[PDB]
C-alpha cells in the first residue's frame, strides 16, 4: 500500500467519499520540505494501509482544492475523515512525531 495521487477533478471521489480516513498532503515539486516528508508518508501510508488512505495533491497543479482548503503553506497535512478536514499538520517531521501529533491522545 503507497500513496495515491488526488487532483481539483479527482478529490470528490478519491479523499472526500473515501471510505477511511484519508491524510493528504499538499506539497509542490520545487518545495524542499515537502521532499522530506514525502518518505515518511509512504511508511505511514504502507504500515496503517488497512485503516488509513495517504494521498498526496500537487498544488501548483490544483490551486483550486489548496485555496478551499486555505492551504498556502506546503508541505501541510490535513486529515480527512468522511469528508470532513479534522485536522491539519504543518511542516516535516518524523514519523513517531507525526503519528504522535495526528493522535488525539496522550501517553500517560
Amino acid at each position: 500500500i503507497a500513496t495515491i495521487e488526488v487532483s481539483d477533478a479527482s478529490f470528490s471521489t478519491d479523499v472526500l467519499a473515501s471510505n477511511k480516513p484519508v491524510l493528504v498532503d499538499f506539497w509542490a515539486t520545487w518545495c524542499g520540505p515537502c521532499k522530506m516528508v514525502a518518505p515518511v508518508l509512504e511508511e505511514i501510508a504502507s504500515e496503517r494501509g488497512d485503516h488509513l488512505t495517504v494521498a498526496k495533491l500537487d498544488v501548483d497543479a490544483n490551486p483550486e482544492t489548496a485555496q478551499n482548503f486555505q492551504v498556502v503553506s506546503i508541505p501541510t497535512l490535513i486529515l480527512f475523515k468522511d469528508g470532513q478536514p479534522v485536522k491539519r499538520i504543518v511542516g516535516a517531521k518524523g514519523k513517531a512525531a507525526l503519528l504522535r501529533e495526528l493522535s488525539d491522545a496522550v501517553p500517560n
